[PDB]
């Protein structure tokens, strides 16, 4: 419902942009320190680091999920926002 | 172990600093959550809210983990700068 909506399409558009940008960062971040992880892993050998690996991997699932939620969100954002600037438009045209 | 000091403690920044920036991504994203739930009336937005809130907890343990794993080669990396000195001492 149109109604319920209080943001404007281009604070909607700027919304999505914060969530790109940090779905992006979050995803350099994983990508970045899932390779130092191997590194160290190669580099190491031993049961020391054991515990951090697999809280790793175990954790990285949530963090790849989040990655993607923000991304998805960008998405819906960015949709709605033209959804609502059309419908701007074809009140101001459409109806006298 | 492979890694000098400082391999150990370049590594250690990236953990740190990776931290830092998940942290201020959820930080940033758990602001503009709240915004955008009080200007969108109603339920629609009731998926995503969950699906982050769920998770958000998650994305905390995941930095506290990263600051941990640096603060572990840093101890790491002294330990060996220590050993590295002993060694060159004792054939010097």
């Amino acid at each position: 419902s149109m109604a319920q909506i209080k943001l404007t399409p281009e604070e909607l558009r700027s919304s999505a942009q914060k969530y790109t940008a940090g779905s992006q960062q979050v995803t350099e971040v994983l990508n970045l320190l899932t390779q130092e992880q191997a590194v160290i892993d190669e580099n190491w050998d031993g049961s020391t680091f054991d515990s951090f690996e697999a809280q790793f991997n175990e954790l990285s699932p949530k963090i790849t999920e989040f990655a993607q939620l923000l991304e998805d969100i960008n998405q819906q954002l960015l949709k709605v926002a033209d959804i609502i600037e059309q419908t701007d438009a074809d009140i101001a045209s459409q109806i006298s």
